[PDB]
């Protein structure tokens, strides 16, 4: 069997020869993903894997287009074909499955398609089959995080040649040595265990599904399907960034209305913890009280943020809070938190408070106190909730029905089951959810548009504590690889980076000041925090206009160039909302540990208009290490048939408000 891209360039050949069923993928008359096998292995049920053969073939297409609530763009266009094969094994322990692809121009997304059938009743899976056999794997190169470790999905990127990337995390992101751009990923997990990629003979890309502590991967009863296993394919590296693939493979939006779902920029009793100005747990330095929230919400009031979140407000926090997961209550405020009078002022200054949420990984014990937390919340006017799992890979606590305490994965089925529940517990509430610690995103967002965004890679925080700190690189990395997945909060904007000394040897963001405005484009979120202390910003009043200035929803988005590890460039349209007329376009460009020059074309911005650049870039003489502040920000008329040369310091970078003109 064979389905194709609507362009031809992709071709999918599925096929019966081999062992098992399997599928290959060429690239412009290349093959690019050799044979693959499919199927499953379960603890009891007999296997899916040999002898399996192609019984039936179905073709169909779609060329439509559907409109986000809040999004990188307001309309997603879908343009693919659509092949599901049939499977069929004769008795005895014969059985029948399909597999449906949908090959877009962008890339091809697959997934089982598992029939009622005699004989299949409660399962187990505990192996999933599938392969990616990357083909000429001794020549590409792979940019990858290691899966399966005690930080989750929190590790800087990792370059190596394909072949020395073992047990990595997706989006795993590659180029072989044509230049073609390769990215495998996932759609749509829901009620399913996560998938890994454990390399197997040299090239061969095996789905190692997160198991449950008790050693099986996936519980199903009777007939199933699978998430979809995505592979993004491009000749150039930004046309991974510029696919919706992910989003299109998920299912539409399931909670109707949700304009109560608010895109915006927020502020924080937050960093001051991660530096040691305040603590979490209570005493002379306690973060969360009402007078401290109150100057925020002012603050917040007076230069144009929605919320204010505070860390550290209810009790549990004292001592070691990594090993109070066990104590959180998710209802009771320290004493010095005034949760009634913080509600009265949210309504008087406009300002919300965003809520949080910290586990440290003791699932159960906020299980069992979240319809409280959620009431109390809804009935204090907080609209936004950050969510946290700190905890080591492979140590979620939960208690089991007998009351024993069991560790599970982050990324594993009863915890994939654990985060939707939050999420649409918390919709019923009218409450969005930012995920820390969490698992990676999907896609969900468009069938669940009150998960506006998750962490789920290293932000901003590392920069604090690092030891070392996130490297120039980072954010370029970040770009390509999980950014793929969707929104990340990063909390970008450091104005200080001297709070722990400059150089190169200090726990600080290395980057320069340009590189953290540069973050609002460069990075998507719904969401956008200004991660720093308000002081901070206060002595920095011209830099701090972008921040005001920038919006976070977007009717368009494009990445203009790029290479992975090295640097992009972003220009984004607003969204028409709230106080964006719609008309101003944005950029944002950063690069890595090397100065840069890029030429770039402005035949983005709408025809026969003019607009007003205003520029924000590194200084003549900035250079991170010892010079991270010098800053030029200057006004230029331009149209779309003009052109810019973007000249980004090391780890430097530029943002940009194109002010459309009446
Ligand atoms: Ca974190
Ligand atoms: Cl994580
Ligand atoms: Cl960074
Ligand atoms: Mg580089």
């Amino acid at each position: 069997a064979t389905v194709q891209s609507p362009d031809g360039n992709i071709k999918i050949i599925i096929s019966d020869e081999q062992s098992t069923p399997s599928y290959s993928i060429s690239f412009k008359n290349k093959t690019v993903i050799n044979n693959s096998a499919l199927g499953f292995e379960f603890k009891q049920h007999a296997p899916f894997s040999n002898s399996f053969k192609i019984t039936k073939v179905q073709q169909q297409s779609t060329n439509t287009q559907w409109q986000q609530p809040w999004g990188e763009r307001q309309t997603v266009v879908d343009q693919h074909n659509e092949v599901t094969v049939t499977f069929a094994k004769p008795q005895p322990q014969g059985g029948t499955y399909s597999v449906r692809f949908k090959a877009f121009d962008s890339g091809v997304g697959f997934r089982y398609e598992v029939p009622k059938q005699a004989g299949l009743n409660n399962i187990e899976i505990t192996k999933e089959l599938t392969e990616f056999a990357v083909n000429n794997s001794h020549t590409a190169t792979a940019w990858w995080i290691p899966a399966r470790g005690w930080n989750r999905y929190e590790y800087v990127y990792n370059t190596t040649p394909l072949n020395d990337a073992a047990l990595v995390h997706t989006p795993f992101t590659f180029k072989n040595q044509d230049g073609v751009h390769i990215s495998i990923h996932e759609a749509a997990l829901v009620d399913y265990a996560a998938m890994v990629l454990n390399q197997r003979r040299p090239g061969v890309f095996q789905a190692d599904l997160t198991p449950w502590s008790s050693g099986v991967a996936v519980k199903k009863q009777g007939a199933f399907n699978t998430p979809w296993r995505t592979i993004q394919i491009g000749e150039k590296a930004v046309d991974l960034v510029n696919s919706d693939i992910i989003l299109n493979l998920n299912e539409p939006n399931k909670l109707g209305d949700v304009s109560w779902v608010k895109p915006g920029k927020y502020i924080g009793i937050w960093w001051g913890m991660h530096i040691n100005t305040h603590t979490w747990g209570s005493g002379d330095k306690h973060g969360a009280t009402t007078k401290n929230t109150k100057y925020y919400m002012d603050f917040a009031a007076k230069y144009g943020f929605d919320g204010v979140l505070v860390e550290g407000w209810n009790t549990g926090w004292d001592g070691d809070w990594f090993f109070n997961g066990d104590v959180f209550s998710f209802t009771q405020p320290y004493d010095d938190f005034d949760i009634a009078a913080l509600t009265k002022y949210s309504k008087q200054t406009g300002v919300q408070l965003i809520g949080h949420h910290e586990t440290s990984g003791n699932v159960s014990n906020y299980r069992k106190q979240m319809a409280d937390a959620f009431a109390l919340y809804e009935k204090s006017n907080v609209s936004q909730v950050k969510t946290g799992y700190v905890a080591d890979g492979g140590n979620i606590k939960r208690i089991d029905k007998n009351g024993i305490a069991r560790h599970e994965w982050h990324d594993g089925q009863f915890m994939v089951n654990e985060y939707l529940h939050n999420v649409k517990l918390a919709a019923k509430h009218k409450i969005s959810i930012n995920t820390h610690e969490p698992i990676k995103d999907t896609g969900l967002r468009r069938t669940y548009p009150n998960w506006i965004t998750r962490e789920g890679a290293r932000g901003q925080e590392f920069n604090a504590w690092g030891t070392p700190p996130n490297p120039p690189e980072h954010i370029s990395m970040l770009a390509f690889t999980r950014m793929l997945a969707g929104p990340m909060d990063f909390t970008p904007g450091i104005f200080d980076l001297s709070f722990n000394g400059l150089g190169a040897n200090t726990n600080r963001p290395q980057t320069t000041l340009a590189k953290q405005l540069a973050l609002y484009v460069v990075l998507y979120s719904p969401i956008q925090m200004a991660a720093d202390l308000p002081k901070n910003y206060l002595a920095k009043p011209d830099a701090f206009q972008f921040i005001q200035d920038v919006p976070t929803d977007w009717q368009q988005s494009i990445a203009l160039d790029g290479a992975v590890g090295d640097f992009i460039v972003f220009a984004r349209k607003e969204r028409k909302r709230d106080k964006y007329t719609g008309n101003d376009w944005y950029l944002g460009a950063v690069t890595d540990e090397q100065a840069r020059t890029i030429e770039i074309s402005l035949d983005f911005l709408d025809n026969g208009k003019q607009f007003e650049a205003h520029i924000y870039k590194d200084g003549k003489n900035a250079e991170w290490k010892n010079n991270p502040y010098d800053l030029t920000i200057e006004k230029r008329l331009v149209t779309a048939s003009d052109k810019l040369t973007l000249k980004l310091a090391t780890s430097g970078g530029t943002a940009i408000r194109f002010k459309a003109l009446l």
